[PDB]
DNA sequence: GATCACAGATGCTGA
DNA sequence: TCAGCATCTGTGATC
């Protein structure tokens, strides 16, 4: 439904991930790919999507480290459409017969935390679903579709969200609110109870824990 | 127990046995649309690889992806065989497009399972799959907060904590008054007041 | 036509 | 994706 063609094609790539094929595939699709460090995830897409790349084989592996999970439910707390890219066949050779477990992974990942896979055969797969992501996602839309105002994707932008959502009572959409008044992290850990509680979301109770926290000295 | 519907015209496929197998209640009803009704909620497309391919090219997926959506709160399209069939390599960026679209615009989940066992895997996981950290002292959830800083560990934490005594302190310090604590130099302290203060 | 208090709907966080 | 519950809101009783 959404209608409009958006601006240049435009995502982030974590430092870890930077080593990839990937992001010169990228690039060579016109997708203008800048590396820094990010806060979770591999690829930044849109504001509110992030990609986490994995071969079928890590994907396996971290299942069985009890590191796939850990990641996943990060992922899922911190953005609001999570993919996780899986590279490579679902079932490598080296883990057959352990199939039902990293199907029952897939099924869980996709049903308990809402993430969501996908599946591609090599990097140039994987350049091609984050390049597509990219484009749809943006597209500001018709038929009774408003436009909003966006926030610039940056980076230090989505440190300043992580650093928001790791206090109580802030998730997602608090955080966001949060640096649209205040347009600042610092502005924002100065103000007064009051102030705090004039966001959308936020009570006393919560601007309390909040104050508490920001304040209280530590023996 | 899980129960699962199967659509009769299903039930030529191979995987409902398989299913059976495995202690899920195969059960056929005549079903609006889809392949197995998970649960009211949760409806299954299966569909072989070179079958999501055709229907790709036909128009007849994002017709079928339409009414799933519609019908249905969630919807999983399960591709059996690999995601690109040889038929169709050199349309790869029209197929994997399309799995970007089916996700963000209809909102459809989708899975690549190698067979038929692994199709009947999923589906037995969704059948049954339907049915810090932190908590309260001051002092931890300010451990907590700096250590999600680039480059910021628990003993740097600690000793940022030590020297300021308060976040709002930290918070609201200088370049070069963070850059000296132990654990965070002029690299570090740069991002950090550029977190602190770059504005919307 | 305005306030208000409160009970229950909304919409969030946190996973 | 969704439980659990904080925050918000619509309602209707009162002035
Ligand atoms: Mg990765």
């Amino acid at each position: 439904m959404l209608e409009d063609p958006g601006g240049r094609p435009r995502v982030y790539v974590d430092v870890r991930e930077e080593r990839s094929p990937v992001p010169s595939i990228l690039e060579s699709l016109g997708v203008q790919v800048i590396p820094k460090q990010l806060p979770m995830g591999d690829y930044l897409v849109s504001d509110s999507i992030i990609v986490e790349r994995k071969t079928s084989s890590d994907f396996a592996k971290s299942l069985f480290d009890g590191r796939l999970f850990e990641q996943a439910s990060r992922l899922a707390e911190h953005y609001e459409t999570v993919f996780i890219i899986v590279e490579g066949p679902p079932v490598p050779r080296r883990y057959r017969g352990r199939e039902r477990s990293l199907y029952a992974a897939m099924a869980a990942l996709q049903l308990d935390y809402g993430i969501r896979l996908m599946n591609t055969m090599d990097p140039k797969g994987t350049a091609l679903v984050i390049e597509s992501l990219a484009r749809l996602s943006t597209r500001e839309g018709g038929q009774r579709i408003v436009i909003h105002k966006k926030p610039r994707l940056s980076d230090v932008r989505e440190w300043q969200l992580y650093i928001l959502q790791s206090f109580p009572g802030i998730g997602r959409r608090t955080a966001e609110r949060i640096l649209e008044r205040f347009g600042s992290l610092e502005r924002f850990f100065t103000a007064s109870k009051a102030e705090i509680s004039k966001v959308e979301g936020i009570g006393e109770k919560r601007a309390e824990e909040i104050k508490k926290i920001l304040m209280t000295p530590y023996k």
